[PDB]
């Protein structure tokens, strides 16, 4: 899908669950209803390149006002991730959230090298 990597963060959601839900999630529903509700905010039709940091700034005040503070930080705790996946595709160069408090607080370890 898409030329290369000139792809909408709507379809990204796609890639990122069959991604990195495939890699250590424990927790399906909450993944799963997390990508539809908030993950796509509004600039789900909008591309990757376009989310500079202030958009995060926008997005974490809609999602407590349209939903609450608890989940404002569950949804930048997976935009981590997903920049993350996003710069080792090369789709962006920076972290946008990094102009934010990312914390830590979930990542795992390996055990050889995961098969898919």
């Amino acid at each position: 899908m898409a030329e290369k990597n000139a792809y909408t963060v709507a379809q990204l959601a796609d890639e990122y669950f069959e991604r990195m839900i495939a890699g250590r999630w424990k927790h399906p529903n909450i993944v799963r209803s997390r990508i539809e509700k908030d993950i796509k905010p509004a600039i789900g039709s909008l591309k990757v390149e376009d989310v500079k940091p202030r958009h995060i700034d926008d997005v974490l005040k809609a999602v407590m006002k349209r939903g609450a503070p608890s989940i404002a930080n569950d949804t930048l705790r997976w935009l981590k991730r997903m920049f993350n996946y996003a710069i080792k595709r090369h789709i962006i160069e920076y972290n946008p959230a990094a102009a934010f408090d990312p914390g830590d607080a979930g990542g795992k370890l390996e055990h050889h090298h995961h098969h898919h």
